[PDB]
DNA sequence: GGGT
């Protein structure tokens, strides 16, 4: 089940897929060109879809039933993933790749083989010359505004609070869900130096996760 | 399961 293991996968093109082959036997390469609405009906049966082209230029309609918050986040029109882990299934005269078992893969093309999201620790992130890279810490200062959220985060390899800018985007999703002295996981955001200190800041691939701890 |  390893990363590799799924990378191993044969990719196959829209005009390759059988709706006999098993969910996990092939890996679709998909450019999002549309990205509807989450639907909620139900006190939690949350679905939505996107259209995704492959290198014919055809395109396919992919759902989403399950785990369908984070992978809503996740794809972003525009970006090109591999989608491992749906069943080809008959859609009315067309076939769709359809996501029911929350164990399906999303990979973004784009991350392939990097440490970005390596997670490692905050006095190590102040001596590493990485570009990319991932913190567990803690939230000790929080400036919010319109479009922007300025955070301090600390944790207990140094006495140092890190400095750590969200942008527009990201930041909606959390305008006001940070908490004083809780624990967050901080993926794949881009070390930055400003006046010789060095500002963690966000980009397209990042995320944020709260440490249920 | 569900459905644009």
């Amino acid at each position: 089940g390893s990363l590799s293991d799924q990378l191993s996968k044969q990719t196959l093109l829209i005009s390759q897929l059988q709706v006999g082959k098993n969910r996990f036997s092939f890996k679709f390469e998909g450019r999002v060109v549309y990205k509807s609405s989450t639907f909620q009906n139900q006190q939690d049966s949350k679905y939505f879809f996107i259209t995704a082209q492959d290198a014919n230029n055809q395109e396919i309609n992919l759902s989403f039933w399950q785990k369908v918050d984070q992978s809503y986040q996740t794809l972003k029109v525009g970006q090109y993933y591999y989608f491992i882990g749906g069943e080809v299934k008959q859609f009315k005269n067309n076939l769709e790749l359809k996501f029911k078992f929350g164990d399906y893969q999303i990979i973004p093309k784009e991350t392939l083989g990097g440490s970005g999201g390596s997670t490692l620790l905050i006095s190590e992130v102040l001596k590493t010359s990485k570009q990319y890279l991932s913190v567990l810490a803690q939230v000790v200062d929080i400036q919010s505004s319109d479009k922007n959220i300025r955070l301090k985060i600390c944790d207990n390899s140094c006495n140092q609070e890190l400095k750590v800018v969200i942008f527009p985007d990201l930041c909606y999703e959390w305008r006001d869900k940070f908490s004083i002295n809780k624990w967050y996981y901080f993926n794949e955001f881009v070390r930055q130096i400003y006046n010789d200190e060095v500002q963690l800041k966000n980009n397209i691939h990042s995320s944020i996760k709260e440490s249920d701890d």
